[PDB]
């Protein structure tokens, strides 16, 4: 089998991307926000706490024929931006594309913090990380593509994210027409639960290529690149008037700037960011200060290749026994 949907940004700033998804018997259709970062698909519910939802689209397993209460099971998640969200568990019929999984725990929420609240557009998260890493208790819970797995023509998913537009997850197939050149693979470690690699090194815009390895993780849920303060302080130094501001709470640039491209590697491969994806803006409304999309780690503990990154690139994530991850230009 396999499976295809677009998914879709959910501003004019490419914050986060959601991927329509059919969950329960008639389908309830969420647009979730897939994260190859966390490994919970939880969603806004009927049993969400009514003032914790503000335009969100919920799931109500009371109205799906195929909705069992995963009895005894909960959850309760915090994300690297200090979000966090809890609820109880009932498994159903999910299907992402054309791609349908029986029995799949979806955690429903009964709490969600402000951040979920103030984003209409979000009505809950698919976890695409290793299932290690998922939160249910006291039974752990295996992620949407864990479950597809032994049924896809081969296991494996693709993120195609887009610039200001559209793109791509792919579940179960490699689309030859959907990059440039060749894909380069990479090795995966999978010691901490998340698809965590190691670059080969950097450039900032024309400049000479740094070899130098960068462990991080390949991270559809977060917005920006966070990498060491020693590269990221490379990059912003060739931007005229660009700081680092504890005050806004990461580097800001003059809204006047040009911004050179940021190159990473990928073993001997070469994946290049313009300088328009590394634009994330006036800082507040009307401001000529924009926030910068390439930003320290220093202080997360781990780089983050988010969607900054990502959206640059064809990404394969390759769950087969010994895991990899894929890079083409495109």
């Amino acid at each position: 089998s396999t499976g295809s949907a677009t998914t879709t940004p959910i501003d004019s700033l490419d914050d986060a991307y959601i991927t329509p998804v059919q969950i329960g018997t008639p389908a309830q259709t969420l647009n979730l926000d897939f994260d190859t970062g966390s490994s919970d698909l939880w969603v806004f519910s009927s049993e969400t706490t009514a003032s914790e939802v503000d335009g969100q689209t919920i799931y109500t397993p009371s109205k799906s024929t195929t909705a069992k209460l995963l009895s005894g099971a909960t959850w309760s998640i915090s994300y690297g931006d200090g979000s966090s969200s809890s609820g109880d568990v009932y498994t159903d019929t999910v299907s992402v594309g054309g791609l349908t999984v029986t029995g799949q725990a979806v955690e429903s929420a009964k709490k969600v913090s402000s951040s979920f609240t103030e984003d209409s557009t979000i009505d809950g998260l698919l976890g695409l990380a290793f299932s290690t890493l998922n939160t249910v208790s006291p039974t752990q819970q295996k992620t949407f593509f864990d479950n597809a797995k032994a049924s896809l023509d081969s296991p494996v998913f693709t993120a195609d994210l887009g610039y200001h537009a559209p793109g791509t997850y792919n579940f179960g197939f490699i689309d030859t027409t959907a990059y440039t050149g060749s894909i380069t693979y990479t090795a995966v470690s999978t010691k901490q639960g998340f698809w965590e690699w190691t670059s080969t090194g950097y450039a900032v815009g024309s400049g000479t290529f740094k070899s130098t390895s960068i462990d991080g993780i390949a991270d559809t849920g977060t917005t920006l690149l966070y990498l060491p303060a020693t590269v990221v302080s490379a990059y912003w130094a060739q931007v005229s008037g660009a700081k680092s501001s504890s005050s806004v709470g990461g580097y800001v640039f003059p809204c006047s700037a040009t911004l050179p491209s940021f190159t990473f590697g990928v073993g001997s491969a070469r994946i290049v960011i313009p300088g328009d994806y590394i634009d994330f803006g006036p800082i507040s409304t009307g401001s000529s200060s924009c926030f910068g999309g390439i930003q320290s780690s220093a202080g997360i503990g781990i780089n983050i290749f988010g969607d900054v990154a990502l959206k640059a690139a064809f990404v394969v994530f390759n769950g087969a026994t010994t895991p990899t991850l894929g890079f083409a230009s495109k």
